[PDB]
Parts: C-alpha cells; structure tokens; sequence
C-alpha cells in the first residue's frame, strides 16, 4: 500500500518479454520447387533437407502455397478440391520405405528444369496407383492406419464427397457437374449408391492416395516441429465451381434452381474491372448451420498447417458480386460479408486459430476493423513501397508489429527482376531508403530491410535468397501459361548454401529474430 | 444484414489517418542557449527567429528544459520554485516594445560564449527591476493585466506563497527555512502580515516580474503555435527543500515535527539526490491538490510535458535524511494511477511523456501504459548488450519519443569519440555511416527512420558539435547548463542544415 515498503526483491521485478510477441523469420518455398528426378518436387528427402537448412539459418517459419490438387496449368489457386492434397507431391522413395513399391519399379530419372505437370503425372501416377492398390490389398499395420484415417469423422466430412465427385468426373465426359445427368448432378441417394458399386475401385484408390499424401505430409510437419519450424499454409477465400465443395453443398452457395451461380466473384476498377468467376457463398444460409462449411475448412487447414494466410480476406467484410450472366466485372455491386460472427463460430468450433489476412490493394474501413477485431496480422510487401510518398504502408517506418513483411510474394517478380525493370524515380527513391552495396546483391538489401522491420514476422521467397532473376518468377497474374513451374536449379543443394545460411543468421541475430 | 447490398458510396469508404497519430520531429534547445548581447539567451528576437527556422525545417515540436529559476550552478532541475519562471530569460528589447524601458537604458553588450549566471544577473536584474517598478507605478492597460494575472485564482494558489517565501529569504540571513524563526518558519498569519508590510515593495516587484515572464513566454508560445510548433516542457518529479513548494505545504511532504525531512530521494546502485519526498497518502486526502495545481501550471506553459523520473509514481527509493550515502534506503509504493485519475478529473486531457530510462520494474511499464503516456528511446544507449536492447530502432514502439541523446548525454560526436570498440562496430552495422565528421547525421537519420511517432534532436547535434557543447554531465557540480549557440551561427546561416533535415523528414513521413 501507498507509502509502505516493497518486498526486498523489488529491484529484480523486471518486465519479461511476452513469448507470443517473439520476432521471427522464414522462407516461402512451395514443395513442387524441390530438386529431384521425377519431374516435380515432393515430400521426400528434399523436404527434410530443406527443413534442416532452414533451421540452420535461424528461420522458424516455412510458408507454402495451397497444397490442393492444382489445375492443369499448375495453379494451386484454381484447385479441383479445397481439402484434398496434391497427390503428385507424394514421394516414390518414401513409398519404397513403406514397402508399397520396390526400388526396381522406380522410373528412369528425367531432367525437368521446370515442373511440367503433364510429364510428372505420366511418370508418377501409375506408380502411386500401384502403391495405393498394394496398400488396400494388404492386411497389416499400414492398412489399419488407412481405416482409422478413413473412419475418422473429421476426414470423412470432406473425403467421401471428394472421392464420389472424382469418381463421377472420371466416369463422365462432361464439361462440369452442371452438365451431369440429374440424379448425379443433384446427388440422388440411390444414384450415389450405384456409383459406389460401379466405381468402387476408383473410390478406394482415391481415398488411399489421400491417406498416403496425409501420411507423408504429417511426417514432414512433425519433422519441422522437432526442428523449431512452424508451417504457414495458404487458402483462397473462394473455391471453384467444378468441385465437391460446391456440388455437395449447393445450399451453402448462391446457385439458381438449376445449380448455376446467380452471382460470381470479382473486383471493380484502373480497368473495366476484374472478373474471377468463382461461385459466391450464401452467407445467411451459412449463418443458419453456424457456418459449418467454413468451420470444417479451417479444421482441415489446422490439420495441415500451424498458420494460414487467407487470400482476399477483404471478402469477409464486403465482396464484389457480378451477375454470372455478365462477361465484364464493372457491372456488379458490393455486398455485406459475414464479419466477425464467422470467426466467433470458427473459434467456438475449432478453438484458437492463427490466420494471416491478405489485405493488399485498396481496402475499406470495415476490412481494417474486422482484421483488427480478431487480431489477425496483415501484410506489407517491400516491392510496393516506392511509389507515391512517405505514407506508403509498405515503407518500413509505416510497418506495424502485428504484421507479416515480405520482400515479395509468389505473384511478384524476384527482387532482382523487379529491380531490373524498375523505373527511375521509384529506383532513386529506393536507393535513399535501402542500404545497397552492389546491385547484384540487391536482394540482400531488401532482405535486410524486411528483417530490420518492426513487423513480427519476415518472410522471404527462396528465389531471393538465391539471388535469382526474372526467370525464377513463380507467377505473373492474368497470364494463363508459364506459371507455377520454378524449381531450385539441380546444381544448388542445401549442403551448398552455407554462405547464404550464415548471412541470414547474421541478419536475424542483428535484428532480434533468432 | 449479411448478404444484402451496401450503400453505393462503399467503394469510397477508405481508412483515414488518425490526426493524433501524426509522425513528427523536433529540436531540444533551452532558451538560455540563444545568442545575444546580455550574457544569456532570452525570450526575445532569437526565440522567434529560432521558431521560424524550426518551421522552415518541417519540425513541429520544440522541447525545452524546465523554465523554473535555476540554482546558482544554472541547473533547471534544482530550481528554487516549481512554478515560477526564470526571470533572467526576460528580454530587455521586448520590455522596450512594451514601453517599460527606453533603448538608451539598455546596457553595453558583453561577450558570453557560455552563460555565466552571475554576470547575466548583474547586467540584467537592475533593468528588469526598473521595468517592473514602472509597470506597478503605471495606471493603464498593462497594469490592468497585471491585476488580472495576480487575482486569477490559478496563479495566486502558487504565486503569493512564492513571493512571500522570496521576501522572507531576502530579509533573513539563513541557510534554509529550517533555520527561520518559528513564526516565519510555520507561517503564522500575523508574521506573514508583518512581512507584507515590511517587504511590500519586494513582493510587488517579484509578482510583477513573474507577470513579465508570463507575458513574454505566452507570446513565444503563441508565436510557436501560429507557426505550427508545439512546445514540450519538462518537470522533475521532485522539488527542492528550500522552496515555497515545501514550506507552504509541509503536510504534503515527509517532514518530522520540526519540518526536517524524514526521508529523501535517490536511487540505488547508490545515488543520493536529497530531495524531500511526498507524503502520498496525505496527498490522497485532499485529492492530490498540490500535484493537480502543478499540472495546471504545466498546461499554462506547455503543450506537452515530460516528467523526469516518472518511475517514482510507481515506486521510489527512500533514504533516511540522516544518511549521506544512498545504498542505505528502501523502495516504497507510489500513488500509481489514482494520481492521474485525480489530475484528469481536475485538469482534463493532459499530454505527458514518461522519462522511463535505466532499469525499471514491471509496475512502471504497467502504470505508463495504463494512462497511455509515451516513453522514451535514446539511440546513444542502443549498442550495449544484444538485439533485445529497447533503444534499437527495430524494438521501438509507435507511442514513443525517440532521441539521439538528451541534455544529460554527450553530443553524438563526443559520444562517438569515446565509444569503445565492441559498441562502435555494433553501431556501424546498424547505422548508415559516411565520414566521422557527420556521425551526428547518421544518428539523426536513424531516429527519423524509427516507427516512434516523435523524434527529437538536440540543437548541438544538428550543428555537428563536439563534447564541449555538452549541456550536462550528471553527478558533476560545475561547468553545466552553460552552452550557447556560437555567436557566429545565426538562423539565417543554417539553410543547408534546414534543407537536409527537411529532406530526411520528407523521406520518413514526418512532414
Ligand atoms: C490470390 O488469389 C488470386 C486469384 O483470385 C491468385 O491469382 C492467381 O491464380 C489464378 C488461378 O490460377 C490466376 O487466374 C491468376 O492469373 C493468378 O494470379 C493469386 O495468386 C493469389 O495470391
Ligand atoms: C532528471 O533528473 C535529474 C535530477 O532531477 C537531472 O539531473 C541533473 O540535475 C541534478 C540536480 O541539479 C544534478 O545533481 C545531476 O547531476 C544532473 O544530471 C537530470 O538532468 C534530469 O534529466
Ligand atoms: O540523468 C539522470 C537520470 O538518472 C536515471 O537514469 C533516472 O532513472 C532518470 O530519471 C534520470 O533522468
């Protein structure tokens, strides 16, 4: 009490750093990019090697792109399913360890500078199928774990729908499920039973393949955790029309009486607007079952990742809605999103979540208030920092603590590529703010600025750690070809990036991110 | 409703920057440091010129040290009064504009490269006194404003005590008020009346001089505001024993029956400051009226105010007055948030900066945060220890004031010059350094690049000066508080410096 003596240990009663405030860094690297002989990266030895290398740098976060089955262009953002894993990421060597293939059955290696998905599928799928077949034919330990996975209720609430959808899509020659015969289109119960009987094998194999992905991914994730590395995933806010997600939950979407979307996704203008064309959620319909679809989706995201970015997070506050009739985006209108009640339901259903809000571009007051109300960090991207003036939110002096800072994302050129095409006056602006040595090392200048930020989390693409040019760019938006193909050059092994490792560690040490 | 349409003006509903979050910068410069002929800086032409220069740089804050009457060493932190102004800051030329002196009466100029207080007093006091005398003898506008000032209740609750204390101190040859005869020591009413009769002139002149300080300071402060400059003051948490503050409010302090302090201020590993301490629970009983009045006077003088040794509001070190070493003392519980409750109840919205340096405890941080006061970061302290040092830019917070150094630190050049090697190569990795001659701009730039909302630079570092321009060296008793801007350097002569600051403020969004 006021005036009185303190206990004798007053002088030692110091503030202690909050553990949840710990500064950290990480690397954005999608597993398709790993080296190896089978035309695409996978969840085998290169993933563990990369984890060991990441750990040796002092980084404690690994960010991946969505791990869903991609479209035929390779895009993880136009996946065929929101919850399934990309089975082309399955390691054939790991399957040999599991006793599902023998070494002699492995294909002759191929050189694939870049991922060609068609090539990877022709090479790998037959062998994955054969492994999945032996798994299902066996009795024993591994079979028993398939059955647990399959009968686990939090797997089956998406897996069975996904397997039936895939069986029907395989059986039928049709553009999309809109064109399916009515009993399959609208999931008549006896039609579904008839499908199970006639496509039983396909369904069992599909499920077995999802088990193999899950098993190999969970080993990667447990290895990461043992080495102090959290994994940060990614999810687009919208899912595609031709998927089990929509087909098996039509009432949760804005579809007409025939199952065609009334309204589709997009954004307004500069431009004539931008038309994405995804189906939209019936948010008030979802409100009525306590948002169960989204709750299940987050439960699957938790199963895969420690943390998850949500692309186009602004859509939870307000979304642009275009008449599906239209061929241009400008015709739509803004609609009211579910707001915080969604995240209330999720937290009630799943518990504590770690979400990152992708909140780039022009966003409204309600977006910022929603993001803050659930305590989600937003993003800063240094590549965007040098247009306009000193109020640009991407400049380090405007960064916030609860924020994730990138040098660039998978949608941007590499730092070297970006530097190379940078117009004068954005460039001399950058030169004043950044500490630049030689231009060849421009990517380290930007890395350093990200690390020096007050943002709690700094994330760098592997391409920039390797100092690579525009040919290593992962994606160029609004192009339909040449994306998602980058792989680490077959010469660069994780055993040979110790200079890079040391340099990162020096920076992380200097800026308190170890 | 979820799903329904937004109004049509949704696309234009953008976040707006909060005006109270505006990034800004400023300069620490105490007015005694201004150039001029009368042996000390003052509230005349140089103050206005400096404000014009500050404005031309884009800075929007001017920080000063306490404006109280200093001790004979010049220290504004061991003042003779907590609320009075330093009358040696009064400008003689401004008095001529007021018609209280004529130009002919102004003294011959003297060279005073540094402030000598004794020299300034001999030169200026006779003329200030003469001005004060004409003011009280006159019958017009200015006289009428003296009377309003004098009878204004928020002036008289400290001014009358201050004037009587000064009159008694003048009349008596005594070390301190402890040695005064009982009726004056304990303020017997008839003794106070006898003082008024016998020292009437002294008291009226004292009051008039405080009016002249107030008037000149308010003019400086209005001029600052007209040019977009807020003024940030400073106040020490403790006041000195030999002052009206203690004498007229004995019950609010920890004094024995005879009026001698039971306990005095300090800090452990120790350092003995020797100020009387507050009787916080006694203060609790009149809703902290003494502190409330103090903040009211701080509001009158400044837009914002730093409080030195802010940790003392949560816990303070208390040494037996008996002692003359600090290590024999104990930590006591401070008033905490209930003090600031009372202040805000009494005065309204305040803008306080917590001086929260050195080793501070959990309760200090929780109190500071509970009232939303910004704390400090000082780049000169950033390079000892490791990357968790709170003074490193990457650990700065928004609600914070960052300095290159304070008046207690060497200049950046002086600091660089004595810096040991571990710390120096550490600094070289964090800072962007060109030549050693410009080390102060490297640090200025780092302050400006911080996320801290307010960056404050001493004028000595803008001028790139060495250790001889250091304002104060703690725990020394001589050679402090004397620095003046070199008589060669005029504000008309610092456009390069102005431009260079403006470039940096523009780059880091502080304009
Ligand atoms: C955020 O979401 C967008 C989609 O709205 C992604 O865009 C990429 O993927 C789509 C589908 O393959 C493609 O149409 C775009 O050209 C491409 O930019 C972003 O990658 C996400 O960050
Ligand atoms: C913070 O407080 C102390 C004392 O209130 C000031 O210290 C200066 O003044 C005292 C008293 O004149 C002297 O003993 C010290 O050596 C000197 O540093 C600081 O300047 C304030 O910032
Ligand atoms: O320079 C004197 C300083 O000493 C200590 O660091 C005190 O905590 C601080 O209140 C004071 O300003």
């Amino acid at each position: 009490s006021v005036g009185e003596d303190f206990p004798s240990e007053y002088e030692q009663w110091l503030p202690v750093p909050d553990p949840e405030s710990r500064r950290r860094a990480g690397v954005l690297l999608h597993p398709t990019s790993f080296r190896g002989p089978h035309g695409i990266g996978d969840l085998g030895e290169e993933a563990f090697r990369f984890i060991d290398w990441l750990h040796s740098t002092g980084c404690s976060v690994w960010q991946v792109l969505p791990l869903v089955p991609p479209d035929e262009g390779g895009s993880p953002y136009a996946g065929q399913d929101a919850n399934c894993g990309n089975t082309l990421l399955i390691s054939l060597d790991e399957l040999v360890k599991d006793g599902l293939l023998i070494k002699d059955e492995l294909p002759q290696p191929i050189d694939a500078d870049s991922v060609n998905y068609q090539t990877a599928n022709k090479l790998k799928s037959p062998l994955i199928t054969k492994a999945a077949k032996r798994l299902i034919d066996g009795n024993g330990e591994l079979k028993s774990k398939l059955l647990d996975f399959r009968n686990d209720p939090s797997i089956s609430c998406w897996l069975e729908d996904a397997a039936y959808f895939a069986a029907i899509d395989n059986t039928l020659n049709a553009y999309s499920w809109f064109e399916w015969p009515e009993p399959l289109k609208n999931r008549h119960l006896s039609a579904l039973e008839a499908i199970y009987e006639s496509q039983k094998e396909f369904i069992d194999l599909f499920i077995a393949k999802q088990f193999l992905f899950q098993r190999q991914w969970q080993k990667v994730r447990e290895y990461a955790r043992r080495q102090g590395v959290d994994i940060m995933g990614d999810m687009p806010i919208y899912v595609g029309y031709h998927s089990a997600d929509v087909w098996a939950n039509k009432k949760h979407f804005l579809l007409n009486k025939k199952g065609f979307p009334l309204l589709v996704s997009g954004v307004p203008p500069s431009e004539t607007g931008q038309l994405w064309g995804s189906p939209l959620y019936d948010w008030k319909a979802m409100e009525s079952d306590q948002y169960s679809w989204w709750v299940n989706r987050i439960r699957r995201a938790q199963d895969l990742y420690d943390e998850c970015r949500i692309d186009h997070f602004r859509g939870f506050a307000g979304f642009w809605a275009v008449p599906s009739e239209a061929k241009v985006a400008m015709v739509g209108r803004w609609k009211v999103g579910p707001g915080k009640s969604l995240f209330d339901a999720i937290s009630k259903g799943v518990g504590k979540i770690k979400i990152i809000a992708e909140d780039l571009g022009v966003i409204t007051k309600d977006v910022v208030e929603l993001r803050k109300s659930i305590g989600a960090p937003g993003m800063a991207v240094l590549q965007f920092a040098f247009g306009g003036g000193a109020d640009n939110p991407h400049l380090p002096h405007n960064h916030e603590v609860n924020q994730v800072v990138y040098s660039g994302t998978h949608d941007n050129d590499t730092i070297r590529g970006w530097w190379d095409t940078l117009d004068q006056e954005e460039k001399s602006k950058a030169m004043k703010y950044l500490s630049i040595a030689g231009e060849d090392d421009i990517s380290w200048s930007v890395i350093q600025a990200a690390f020096s930020s007050t943002a709690q989390t700094a994330i760098i693409p592997m391409q920039d750690i390797l100092g690579l040019g525009s040919s290593a760019r992962m994606n160029t938006p609004a192009t339909e070809v040449g994306n998602w193909g980058w792989r680490i050059p077959s010469s660069t092994s994780f055993d040979n990036l110790e200079t890079e490792s040391d340099r990162l560690r020096d920076l992380l040490s200097l800026y308190g991110r170890l």
